[PDB]
């Protein structure tokens, strides 16, 4: 027990970003060595070393064949699965078929090596463990890891297996939406007074809606829906195209083939989106965007909303589906919990609060951190 943490860390092993939390005297989300409270679920292999997290994502463009990401899209799946065959056409790294399983093949230290999805995820989980250890000052042996509610038994086992590989005793695999509810203490009393709770989780690349029944300490997923491939980055993309159009119109320049110019302009758009969650108008500037020309525009909240009209509206569909499927009316819903950074967008909150006739949404916990937070809460209950 000497020099070992007696608790269990909570890990949100996300598709694109991961987050780790612990609950000593209170629940804390842990920052990594670059001071970030989420860490890219990225592993890069180079002629000299392996990078995990921020450094891996930051060199992805320079090292695309050997920078691995989206392993959560493979884990516990089969090579000839339909999502897989499809996902593979979109990745710059090689995925091969070994005994019918997907396996990632890369160059590492000037040799060809292959990794299962569980092995890649284990490397991310090891990174999360190490991040937690650095802040705790102790070794971590126990964890609670979260997975999407639609994960099947193979996907769940493969995720536990990843944990084992990373030197963690995985006490429980819990559902992402359930973690978020636990974060808000919903059902914490373990009282027999029941609740129905809708989790609205709009991630950067994922949109998941889940209906929970909670009573007596038992969290039951009644129904689940979403858009796997719609997310916050899609809002950025619409603003990016709007800005590209403006720039080309004023200057005659097309930045489509300049990766750096595209990157800087998407950064401007991401920043502009965030500003517009707090205020209603902003300038948008990029100095010397292309061929000597400065980019300057402005954007109102109203215009931002119009540019994403259809997308925003589409977010109510899965809320309706989940109720329809569970045979539960919107009036029976006790809490609506917001997860994912994109839920900070005022319009998204408004469409949702209006659908529930002015109901206030649970949002006091950072939406990017809520899943990890509840995983940490569950970890403390188990230890
Ligand atoms: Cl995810
Ligand atoms: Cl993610
Ligand atoms: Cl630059
Ligand atoms: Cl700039
Ligand atoms: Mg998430
Ligand atoms: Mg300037």
């Amino acid at each position: 027990a000497e020099g070992v943490f007696q608790g269990a860390i909570g890990i949100d092993l996300g598709t694109t970003y991961s987050c780790v939390a612990t609950y000593e005297s209170s629940v804390e989300i842990i920052a990594n060595e670059q001071g970030n409270r989420v860490t890219p679920s990225f592993v890069a292999f180079t002629p000299e070393e392996r990078l995990i997290g921020d450094a891996a994502k930051n060199q992805a463009a320079l090292n695309p064949r050997n920078t691995v990401f989206d392993a959560k899209r493979l884990i516990g799946r089969r090579f000839d699965d339909e999502s897989v065959q499809k996902d593979m056409k979109t990745w710059p790294f090689k995925v091969i078929d070994v005994d019918g399983n997907p396996v990632i093949e890369v160059q590492y230290l000037e040799e060809t090596k292959t990794f299962s999805p569980q092995e890649i995820s284990a490397m991310v989980l090891t990174k999360m463990k190490e991040i937690a250890e650095a802040k705790i000052g102790k070794k971590v042996e126990k964890a609670v890891i979260t997975v999407p509610a639609y994960f099947n038994d193979a996907q769940r086992q493969a995720t536990k297996d990843a944990g084992a590989i990373s030197g963690l005793n995985v006490l429980r695999i819990i559902n992402e939406p359930t973690a978020a509810a636990i974060a808000y203490g919903l059902g914490a009393g373990k009282s027999e007074k029941e609740r129905h709770v809708l989790i609205f989780d709009l991630g950067g690349g994922t949109f998941d809606v889940s209906l929970l029944h909670i009573a007596g300490g038992v969290y039951t997923v009644k129904s689940t829906s979403g858009n796997t491939h719609l997310g916050g980055q899609d809002f950025d993309t619409n603003l990016l195209e709007h800005f590209k159009a403006e720039f080309k119109k004023k200057t005659g320049l097309d930045i489509s083939d300049d990766a750096r110019a595209l990157r800087r302009l998407r950064t401007a758009a991401e920043r502009a989106k965030r500003t517009l969650s707090s205020v209603t108008q902003t300038t948008v500037e990029v100095d010397s965007l292309f061929d000597g020309e400065d980019f300057e525009s402005s954007l109102t909240r109203a215009r931002f909303e119009d540019l994403n009209a259809a997308l925003f509206k589409s977010t109510l569909e899965p809320v309706e589906q989940v109720l329809k499927d569970a045979k539960i009316s919107k009036s029976q819903i006790d809490e609506v919990v917001l997860v994912g950074g994109s839920t900070r967008i005022p319009k998204v909150q408004k469409l949702l609060s209006d659908f529930f006739d002015g109901k206030q949404l649970e949002k006091s916990i950072n939406p990017d951190e809520a899943v990890a937070y509840g995983a940490a809460v569950q970890g403390a209950i188990l230890t």
